């Protein structure tokens, strides 16, 4: 499965995102 990790990169991303 490669939700979990698909899912948790999708939160590390959106930091990038609020910051940018």
């Amino acid at each position: 499965a490669r939700l979990d990790v698909a899912s948790e990169f999708r939160k590390k991303w959106n930091k990038w995102a609020l910051s940018r």
